RNA sequence: GGUAACUGUUACAGUUACC
RNA sequence: GGUAACUGUUACAGUUACC
């Protein structure tokens, strides 16, 4: 495993959490929608072709986000 | 202006922000380099766009984004 | 050679905001 | 009519990770 390649689909998926929720809550364009629907699956090809689940990854950048956040 | 618009790219700003900490800690891999790149030159173009200065986007996208997770 | 994501460029179709 | 960003599709050239 390339351990930056990890980190930084980590935190797209989390950042991509973020992004979901401010959709969720109708507070989004519809440009943003679309980057929305098409990084979702471009997530789950990341994901399938490093074999991680993205649920866990998610949660884990979480964690980097905020420790890299807390550092600034 | 358009309401929902603006948010979008006061939070697409202020995760800019997050991906730029990764990569100025040396965390991220090449592709999540080109994407900043080409996102600043697009923020760019929004922020002329919607008349809009980027550094202020970015702290109001910050906000927007500590509400929404303080409400999840 | 392959899988995946992306970057630059190209052609077509479209979505949104603003003028 | 235009400006900006994006989405789908297309063509070429690359970057990265893994096999």
């Amino acid at each position: 495993s390339d351990s930056n390649t990890i980190t930084s689909f980590q935190v797209d998926c989390y950042l991509w959490h973020i992004r979901k929720l401010l959709s969720m809550r109708d507070m989004c364009d519809a440009p943003f929608d679309d980057r929305l629907r098409a990084d979702q699956a471009a997530l789950k090809g990341r994901g399938s072709t490093l074999g991680l689940d993205l649920r866990v990854a998610t949660m884990e950048g979480k964690k980097i986000v905020e420790d890299i956040l807390k550092s600034e």
